[PDB]
């Protein structure tokens, strides 16, 4: 069976650089012939050799081709969008690939848009009976109304890689944290800070009915799991399988697969959890998790017997299983 | 008039013909110079005179240009996506227009995908405290588990114009109703049927400060408000305002504006309600309501003092005042 993959990375979101790092990880292990297309930070695309040059520079601030690119789509059998964050993970790029008729890796338009919004996903999961941290949404320009005591975490609703996230100890500091969050999104979420908190992560592989990886725990000495901790090698420790009680591992996997099914995710997702005072909370689902050298999604399925090339092979294959339907 | 609008109608959804009818209604009343582009049922586009020709035919089975079309997008200030249903109303075309950077009428990607999914939209509305009909989601290839007794209403999760919807009386008939619904979507909803029921519909207009139209009511002698009843002229009784006592009409508008904000809609929406034994239930929210001769949304706002050309003009202005934000 003929298979040629087009890999798209970069993007206009703050995670532009993280996306190129993920692209390098995928290219080093994907078992299919794969071409790279880069979306530069200005929204213009780089194709062919100019895309590989931008990958070597680990940043593409400016691109060549305005959207839509003159890409020979017919040459590829599956498109692998690796665009973390806004305009890549939130269903907008997915909508373009749907109208293009090309099979593509990962969640569709709906699952991507709803998993990217920290307020909407928490609305759906809370109704479904999934435990979530207390939270409220704040629209840019509206006065916040936080019906619980600090500490808070303030986040852009569409964020990734902990960009624009603040831990707020005093109400005096809510205004500055919201102003930081509103640089990246018109909507912010304010969550009750769990402290102390343990952070659990589990990978999911599959279309709607997912297969769960072992549960992993992230540990670090920074105040929280911030940008520098996430992508500086050595700062983040992954303990697989997570040191959890008899049965706690299964509950984490059951919640992840439940949220996966309810939201209708296809392909993959990394589901993050909080463990505080013995209580589990689902933090978020990431439909396009990182494949950077310090990323956890490949390591989680590595520990579950799915090697890195086999994981990428199954992702491309799941894209065709849905498209062939 | 310097403003130039691009109207997109047709589509690959079962509502292809309905979309063309809506295009004729909008083209007749829109006060800006408007070009039409038609998405044929095979996904290929028709531009210029061939799109006007398909409009007179009220059906476009085959197109000419494969997506993405060679449309001079820079000619148009606002794009009006008038595509009901799959690949038009569910966020796919919205994501494409987002990447084009074009201002467009109606809800964004997330709110479009959320409002089209009758399961996920009900979960969000229920979590916000909005009354909904008891329901359950049934996935294709998965046995149904319905915690309430028939009569049922079985629908494809992402449908419009009552396509694939069945009224069910006995559990022995559920599997055939689910089999019809699975011809249009991998997911279906089974709702508790309300009989007798009155059907109330309200239009909403705006981005941040949505304003409600007067409440209207649909009456019919057919079993339910099905496809033939919706679009055969004279078949449905459109009562504006609805013969209700004022307190019920004000409550309907209050709920519609609450659901509008809860679901994150901008531009427009028609909110459908059920009235059964004195209780109001929100049925669904349509981000691209029909503009056919038998359609409720334009009429509701003419009754509220907003003429047909003024309605479309404000839809276009709202698309511009959102973009500039
Ligand atoms: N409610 C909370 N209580 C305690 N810590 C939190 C809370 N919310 C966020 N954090 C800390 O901030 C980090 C980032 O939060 P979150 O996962 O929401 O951001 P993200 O950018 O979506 O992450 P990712 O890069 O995995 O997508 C978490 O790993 C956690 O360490
Ligand atoms: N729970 C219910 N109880 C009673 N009648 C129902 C119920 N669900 C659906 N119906 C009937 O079926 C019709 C279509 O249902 P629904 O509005 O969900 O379909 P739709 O295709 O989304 O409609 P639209 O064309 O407005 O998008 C309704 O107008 C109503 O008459
Ligand atoms: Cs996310
Ligand atoms: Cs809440
Ligand atoms: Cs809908
Ligand atoms: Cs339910
Ligand atoms: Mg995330
Ligand atoms: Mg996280
Ligand atoms: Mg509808
Ligand atoms: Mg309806």
């Amino acid at each position: 069976m003929e298979m040629r993959v087009l890999l798209i990375a970069g993007g206009v979101s703050p995670e532009h650089e993280v996306s190129l790092l993920s692209a390098e990880g995928v290219l080093r292990h994907i078992p299919f012939p794969t071409d790279l297309a880069v979306i530069a930070q200005d929204g213009r695309w780089l194709l062919g050799e100019k895309a590989l040059t931008a990958l070597e520079a680990k940043a593409a601030p400016e691109g060549e081709h305005p959207f839509p690119p003159p890409l020979s789509w017919e040459r590829y059998d599956v498109v692998f969008p690796l665009l973390h964050g806004r305009f890549g993970e939130d269903g907008t790029v997915q909508g373009f690939l749907e109208l293009l008729g090309k099979p593509y890796v990962g969640a569709g338009v709906a699952a991507s848009a709803l998993c990217m919004d920290k307020d909407l996903s928490k609305r759906v999961l809370a109704q479904a009976g999934v435990p979530v941290v207390p939270w409220v949404a704040v629209r840019k320009g509206e006065p916040p109304v936080v019906p619980f005591d600090p500490p808070f975490f303030v986040k852009p609703a569409n964020t990734g890689s902990s960009v624009g996230i603040s831990r707020v100890e005093r109400f005096q500091d809510l205004e500055a944290a919201l102003a930081l969050a509103f640089r990246y999104d018109e909507k912010a979420v304010v969550e009750k800070a769990l402290s102390p908190v343990r952070e659990l992560e589990v990978g999911v592989l599959g279309n709607v009915f997912g297969e769960a990886s072992p549960v992993g725990e992230v540990r670090y000495e920074a105040p929280f799991y911030d940008y520098e901790t996430k992508y500086t090698p050595g700062r983040a420790e992954l303990l697989i399988p997570a040191p959890l009680d008899p049965g706690t591992q299964e509950t984490v996997q059951e919640l992840a697969l439940k949220a996966y099914k309810v939201l209708g995710v296809r392909g993959m997702a990394r589901v993050d959890f909080f463990l505080a005072e013995g209580e589990l909370y689902l933090n978020e689902l990431n439909t396009i998790p990182g494949f950077t050298p310090t990323s956890m999604y490949p390591r989680l399925f590595e520990a579950g017997g799915v090697a890195y090339p086999e994981l990428l092979r199954r992702l491309v294959e799941l894209a065709l299983t849905h498209h062939h339907h």
